[PDB]
């Protein structure tokens, strides 16, 4: 075999809620977020780690970034939950663009 694979380094954190910054509107059935609830608190580990991206500005800070996972984080919320399960996906401005077009951040 001569080759291997490379890609963005993701790794899941408990992440606190806290610090996910959430541009943009959510999507939801109330009744998939209850259902969402009752998974949560009777069997967490069947719910998966929501993906975030994971972006360094140009003087190394760090921002968290969540689009998508909207049932699951809205579960959480109504759990009054400190953290939520979260694949932080190395990402860059480049990627962040795609969603936030013209209004992407220079982040710092
Ligand atoms: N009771 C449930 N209802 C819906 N999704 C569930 C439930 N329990 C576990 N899951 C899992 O959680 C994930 C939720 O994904 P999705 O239905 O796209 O909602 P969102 O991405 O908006 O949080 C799925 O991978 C699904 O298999």
């Amino acid at each position: 075999h001569m080759s291997i694979h490379s890609g963005r380094i993701a790794a899941v954190h408990n992440v606190p809620l806290s610090v996910l910054i959430r541009p943009l509107p959510s999507v939801l059935d109330p009744a998939k977020v209850q259902s969402l609830v009752d998974t949560i608190r009777e069997d967490p580990d069947s719910v998966p780690p929501i993906d975030v991206l994971w972006i360094k500005g140009a003087q190394g800070g760090d921002y968290f970034y969540s689009f998508g996972g909207c049932h699951r984080y809205a579960a959480y919320q109504q759990l009054q939950r400190e953290t939520i399960p979260a694949k932080l996906v190395q990402s860059t401005l480049s990627d962040l663009r795609v969603y936030l077009g013209a209004s992407t951040p220079d982040l710092q």
